[PDB]
């Protein structure tokens, strides 16, 4: 079984806490399904590019390509969806890329995006949402979203813990529920579908703990710790608590008046974050309407999911939108968007995403000067309305780049 | 126990689907907390006279005051929130409105709003979205949406089956989760909390088919079922199927080319309506987006929630969107939002919302004059912009009605 790795380059070590990141360093990528074929080439194209105008030669990737999904079954046999090689390198390699994978309806297999986070214990889905000036926006006032959406990746009803209805096994799990746990509440036991959810002092502490921390470090205004939690008072209910537990408890919350609100002083700026709670169906609406009051925010996995593509759409990019899969051991940085099985090969989807996804990447591994090139140059492509189809065709007489060339208008921009 | 059922009155008979409703009807109304004291006196106002108005005398309402949230332990002694007395008359009385409900912290009582719902089992929560011409909205094009979305109000995470983190019950069933069902999934077994999730074929079918026949009758384009379905494959990834299901076999659905998406013929009309599906986390975009493309909406508790309060900030009146819950022997129609704790009594809340839910209300008794008699006010009201402060405050120069003159301001437009 193998995956060429290459004799130019040298692995990123994590030395305790402190990401040790040599000179040339072999970060993996997947490739992707679909548009993965478009976009990924894009994505390599202006790394390389940020990495050669920022550091003059001095620093380079030895990108190393490994499988999983479609690309998976051609090179290791059909059958073969997510091989292990692939989870060990991730594992091992510490910094992965990700173009978009599909996951085939047939064989009992659960979401491939999914199987990897869980796997490698990504607990932390970073999706950040902001407003790059001139893209065609849906609103009046795109400009006031700016948010850093921190959802939990391990647990919620997201697990995959559910028996189909009128299996045997469901069929047992009722007679418990309403033989031994007297739920006298299922509506209709018979031919009833059920699913599992649950949440941990561990889970939603260890999550909110890297969302506040961002805050410090990032300077922010809040965090917003959003949760449907008057209804599901123990899993959702409990996210809201042991969130408000830990400001007071590890960062030193202060009572804003008659509570519950906090305030977390930010020892690195005088400046005082404040910790609130928003439940979620009030918070999708609080967010068209009072948008710019939201900063940071801590959410389950499936309020998550919701909240990143609401706002993704509302500053317009749902094609632009990055995303990291953060845990303790490694990260993987993946494009948050599908390839269109109608566009693949067409070289004509934005290839913003998987390109922002990188620069979070470059920024982790702390080469903040390829970053922000990255982000400049792109600010620098659709201000000039030079732009892909997705956006040029919104706009008042914009040019109609290919994938390929709006990747080069990227690193004209640099 | 007692509430004076008026000496003025005949109470609606349902003489098997027909709903037989006199000519002095008697309909009993539940106030509300904090507004619900502003909100239904101008209620009770722009509906007696939408009736006066339509039939010149001839018809009116005996309206019977009920109890149920803070009023009830005032009348009932404070220790009872949800008599009898007040499930009884609802399901006796056929027709009943209520103004906003608030759910104590601190004595183990779950969602009053809930309770009554699941209680009377009205498993249809009926929410048109719609924009009034002159609502001050945050997106550029709040007039392409007109949606009516069914939600599913009997199942789903919302039932309220869920144990503690920590609690001996909450502990025995992760034991039978791991040591009895081979759940070797949940993340951090220790001090999580588990909520439960069921999905019958009964609940979503009986839902779906109230669904395409408010198409039917109403002439609808579309409907939708929305399901974040790929990853929930048994509860949400069966209410689609069902969905499918139904539209095929009871009526009549034929395949759009591949699939999946159906096509069930109006008998009255001739016009086809498309029985199609869009994936949750998806149909949160495409609303901002292509939103003139949904029309009719099939959702599972949560998700209905959820896009209910999404869509209802786009088209601005998020204190003027109407709703109703329906079930077989009776029907609740309500305010949908809060009385806001700090404007109670000051006779400033747009009370739109519960006028629309009694629009609603005089329109499933067969009254369509005094119905669009009090839409057309509505319309009047806005359009002149001469509205309450919520909406005054976003708009160029409105006169600043208050809650009661907003009324009147509706009663001026008929
Ligand atoms: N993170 C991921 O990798 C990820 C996440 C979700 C789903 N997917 C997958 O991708 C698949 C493809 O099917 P779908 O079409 O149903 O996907 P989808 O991702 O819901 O499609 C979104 C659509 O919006 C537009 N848009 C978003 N990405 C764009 C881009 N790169 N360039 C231009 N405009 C963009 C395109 O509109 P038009 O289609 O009208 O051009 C696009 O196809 C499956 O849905 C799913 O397995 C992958
Ligand atoms: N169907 C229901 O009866 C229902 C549903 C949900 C919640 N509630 C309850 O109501 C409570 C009050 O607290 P909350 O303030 O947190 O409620 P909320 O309903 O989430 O508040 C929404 C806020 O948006 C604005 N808005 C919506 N209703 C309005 C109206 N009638 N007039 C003018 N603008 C309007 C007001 O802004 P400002 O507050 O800034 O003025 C309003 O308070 C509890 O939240 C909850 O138990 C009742
Ligand atoms: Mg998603
Ligand atoms: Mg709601």
């Amino acid at each position: 079984s193998k995956v060429v790795v290459p004799a130019q380059g040298k692995k990123i070590t994590l030395q305790n806490g402190k990401l040790n990141v040599p000179e040339n360093p072999i970060i993996p990528y997947i490739e992707g399904d679909g548009i993965g074929v478009d976009v990924t080439p894009a994505m390599l194209k202006v790394v390389d590019a940020a990495v050669e105008k920022a550091y003059k030669g001095e620093r380079k990737i030895s990108w190393m390509e490994i499988y999983t999904g479609e690309k998976s079954t051609q090179v290791y046999g059909q059958d073969v969806w997510l091989p292990a090689e692939t989870l060990d390198l991730i594992r091992e390699y510490r910094v992965a890329i990700k173009g978009p994978l599909t996951t085939p309806v047939g064989g009992g297999i659960r979401s491939l995006n999914v199987a990897l986070r869980q796997e490698l214990d990504l607990y932390i889905c970073l999706r950040p949402v902001r407003y790059y000036q001139g893209t065609p926006s849906p609103v009046k006032h795109p400009e006031l979203t700016d948010m850093v959406i921190f959802r939990e990746n391990s647990e919620d009803i997201f697990a995959g813990i559910e028996w189909k209805a009128d299996s045997a096994d469901a069929e047992k799990v009722i007679k418990f529920l309403r033989e031994e746990m007297g739920v006298k509440k299922i509506r209709f036991p018979e031919h009833c579908g059920i699913g599992i959810k649950p949440c941990s002092e561990e889970g939603t502490k260890r999550l909110v703990r890297a969302a506040i921390e961002y805050a410090i470090a990032n300077d922010r205004d809040s965090v917003t710790l959003v949760h449907k939690g008057n209804i599901m008072k123990f899993t959702e209910g409990a996210f809201k608590d042991w969130g408000y537990q830990l400001a007071r408890e590890e960062f030193g919350g202060e009572l804003i008046d008659g509570g519950p609100w906090l305030k977390v002083k930010n020892p690195n700026t005088g400046k005082e974050i404040v910790i609130k709670d928003v439940i979620a169906d009030a918070f999708l609406q609080q967010i068209l309407l009072r948008p710019a009051e939201y900063d940071v925010i801590a959410c389950m996995n499936l309020n998550g999911d919701y909240i990143s593509d609401a706002l993704a759409a509302q500053v317009g990019g749902i094609g632009i939108a990055p995303g990291a899969n953060i845990g303790d051991e490694c990260a993987l940085f993946e494009a948050t968007h599908g390839t269109a099985p109608k566009y693949a090969g067409q070289d004509k989807v934005n290839p913003g995403s998987i390109i922002l996804s990188a620069e979070m990447m470059l920024r982790h591994m702390g080469w903040t000067e390829a970053a922000d090139l990255i982000v400049k140059g792109m600010e620098g492509a659709i201000n000039a309305k030079t732009v892909t189809y997705d956006f040029e065709r919104l706009m008042d007489g914009a040019k109609l780049l290919k994938c390929s060339e709006f990747g080069d208008a990227i690193i004209e921009n640099m």
